[PDB]
């Protein structure tokens, strides 16, 4: 009957990017920095601060900036800190696993 969406968030999803491009992604947060919630102090979670548009990301079409990392190339983040997180993402060959999701819209973009 009624459908707004229509589509997965919160599955895993992969970005396949040239075999040897980098992301171009950025992401906020870490097991120390900067509670990434400004609500709760006691939340290190992370997630996506900026994507860059010629990054793998910003052309896919699916990732973007608001998009909680759960677990990128089936490695949780939970327990490393934003460098390891970070490196982690970067730790890519060509294409990787991301299990990030819909977590709130930065307003409207370019491109």
């Amino acid at each position: 009957g009624s459908s707004g969406s229509s589509g997965p968030g919160l599955r895993e999803l992969c970005i396949q990017k040239a075999p040897g491009e980098r992301l171009g992604i950025s992401i906020r947060g870490g097991a120390r920095g900067h509670a990434g919630n400004p609500r709760d102090p006691t939340d290190e979670g992370i997630f996506i601060s900026k994507v860059s548009p010629t990054g793998a990301a910003g052309r896919d079409g699916r990732l973007r900036v608001g998009l909680r990392l759960l677990e990128v190339n089936q490695q949780s983040l939970l327990g490393l800190t934003h460098g390891e997180a970070v490196q982690l993402l970067r730790s890519v060959g060509d294409t990787l696993t991301v299990l990030v999701c819909d977590g709130f819209e930065s307003g409207p973009s370019s491109g």
